[PDB]
């Protein structure tokens, strides 16, 4: 009844070189871009919730909710010139999703990055749940108007430190992330419902877990699904406590009696990447695919 044969990233190798193995979804947070330069936002002391004192804010999710935005947006723009990318070469983490890709693998990218690496590592539209948006697009907040803004744009404003507001009609530009209080996009759900259908593997990489729906997300593969963790710690565990982002029974378990399908391998993203690729017999292809995209983004 157990799909891998021992609960470790060899295990999980081998379950990958079956047949069995044909769809896999990955769920990606912060920690694949830390290695990039952007900060995530839960470590301690350069996370950005250990950075928020500065804005003045009432309490540090302010920032996040869309209500305080639309009422006092200058906080969330200041916060956005802070921590704007200073470039934007993907990671080893990001190229694997795309050898994942280019090997027919991939299902699914399940994303709450906001930072658009994905795209530049060359995922495709198609391959890709921007499940918490983007920075890539803007759109004016009056639903009479809706005039969209290129990155471009938005990066201007931000850097000059002029509240944003759309050329037709005046009311606030906002970058096409998602904040606390909105609705997620259509296409999770459409997406969710047919992919987690099919999924034979889910690849968790450099994430929390902590804000649903998208943590939801683990509990909604079948439950043979191997599902592996690679991350700087232990995440989305079932082991109830008061403040538990899980809802009650869902949940990872690598380490009950009773575990037979979840695996933590713990360490950088970029270092358990290159391990599973070593593993695959991809090690090489990863690595000249890395260089060549580096060495391409380095010429401009
Ligand atoms: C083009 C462009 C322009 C700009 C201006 N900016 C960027 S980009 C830089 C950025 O910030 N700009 C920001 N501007 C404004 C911001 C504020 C804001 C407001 C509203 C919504 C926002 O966004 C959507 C959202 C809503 N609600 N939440 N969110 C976000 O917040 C969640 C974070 O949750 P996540 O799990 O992703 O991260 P974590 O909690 O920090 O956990 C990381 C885990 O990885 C581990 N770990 C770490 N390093 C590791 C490594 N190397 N190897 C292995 N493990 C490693 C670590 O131990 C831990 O376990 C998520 O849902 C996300 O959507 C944002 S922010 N791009
Ligand atoms: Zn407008």
């Amino acid at each position: 009844e157990r799909l891998l044969d021992e609960l470790t990233l060899e295990g999980v190798a081998r379950y990958m070189q079956s047949e069995r193995c044909r769809r896999v979804i990955c769920l990606v947070g912060a920690g694949i871009s830390t290695s990039a330069g952007i900060p995530d936002f839960r470590s301690p002391s350069t996370g950005l919730y250990d950075n928020l004192e500065k804005y003045h804010l009432p309490y540090p999710e302010a920032i996040f909710e869309i209500s305080y935005f639309k009422k006092h947006p200058e906080p969330f723009f200041a916060l956005a010139k802070e921590l704007y990318p200073g470039q934007f070469k993907p990671t080893i983490c990001h190229y694997f999703m795309r050898l994942l890709k280019d090997k027919g693998l991939l299902l699914r990218c399940y994303t709450q990055n906001i930072d658009t690496l994905e795209r530049i590592a060359g995922l495709e539209q198609e391959d890709l749940v921007e499940a918490h948006g983007t920075f890539y697009t803007s759109h004016c907040v009056s639903a009479s108007c809706r005039h969209e803004y290129p990155l471009s744009w938005m990066k201007e404003k931000i850097f000059s430190e002029v509240t944003p507001k759309c050329e037709d009609c005046q009311s606030l530009v906002k970058p096409d992330i998602v904040f606390f209080g909105e609705s997620l996009p259509a296409r999770f759900f459409s997406c969710m419902q047919s992919d987690f259908l099919k999924v034979d593997l889910l690849l968790v990489m450099g994430t929390s877990l902590q804000v649903q729906p998208f943590a939801s997300l683990i509990s909604k593969a079948p439950l043979s699904t191997p599902r592996l963790l690679i991350n700087k710690e232990k995440a989305g565990q079932s082991d109830p406590f008061l403040g538990m982002i899980m809802g009650l029974g869902g949940g990872m378990d690598f380490d009950s009696k009773k575990a037979y399908r979840d695996v933590a391998w713990l360490g950088e993203c970029d270092q358990g990447c290159l391990a599973l690729a070593e593993l695959l017999g991809w090690k090489k292809e990863l690595e000249d695919l890395v260089r060549r995209e580096h060495a391409s983004i380095d010429a401009q």
